């Protein structure tokens, strides 16, 4: 999807 969405998901995953 949007790079922004991917980044947010990765951040949450830690």
């Amino acid at each position: 999807g949007i790079l922004d969405a991917i980044k947010a998901i990765a951040k949450a995953a830690g």
